[PDB]
């Protein structure tokens, strides 16, 4: 019932600490919901995009270290407004093995400092709401240290923000998104 997206932030402003612990949030996530109806699909961005596996692929071979363990970090700018886009339209895809009815989730985990992107969030987050996308955000390394960080993090996220905006460090997120299935 639910179709969970990743778009993870490679840019060369996230730490290889930080990159190394976005690979076992992601990792633990589809870990838990594996035995669940959930297909999970994972894009990496910087300023190019890689899209590591589809929801096809996922089906195909569900195996959370296998998908995730040979992830190696981009580096380069940080365009994730076109990240968003290209999740939207190509993640969530029937073609790339999203479902109809399905429950739509991007999972976006960033230091939330967009850089050198052409499109803004005002160019691509009402598309997500147009799909019914709910986006998630995991806040990584200073986020949420500056106003303008948490800012933007509220920018990506569903509203309200403080049930949409979670951490790398721990797994809130997933609690909430544990009980937003298991209410849906
Ligand atoms: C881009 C060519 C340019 C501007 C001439 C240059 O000399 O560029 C330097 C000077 C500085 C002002 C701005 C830069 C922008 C991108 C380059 C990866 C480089 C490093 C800064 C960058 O690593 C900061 C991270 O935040 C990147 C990201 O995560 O988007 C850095
Ligand atoms: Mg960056």
């Amino acid at each position: 019932d639910s179709d969970i997206a990743f778009l993870i932030d490679g840019s060369g402003s996230i730490i290889p600490h930080d990159f190394r612990r976005m690979k076992e949030f992601v990792s633990t996530v589809m870990e838990q919901l594996k035995k669940s109806k959930t297909l999970f699909s994972l894009m990496q961005y910087s300023e190019e995009f890689r899209i590591h596996f589809t929801f096809k692929e996922f089906q195909n071979n569900p195996n959370p270290r296998s998908l995730v363990k040979p992830i190696t970090q981009l580096l380069g700018r940080t365009h994730t407004a076109t990240g968003i886009r290209k999740v939207v339209r190509e993640l969530f895809n029937i073609t790339n093995g999203a479902r109809k009815n399905a429950f739509k989730i991007l999972v976006v985990i960033t230091d939330g400092e967009k850089f050198g992107d052409p499109l803004g969030y005002e160019d691509v987050i009402p598309e997500a709401d147009r799909e019914g996308v709910i986006r998630y955000v995991i806040g990584v390394g200073d986020a949420f240290r500056s106003e303008k960080s948490r800012q933007e993090l509220n920018t990506i996220a569903s509203k309200p923000p403080r049930d949409h905006v979670f951490q790398v460090n721990n797994f809130e997120a997933l609690k909430t998104i544990q009980n937003q299935l298991r209410e849906k």
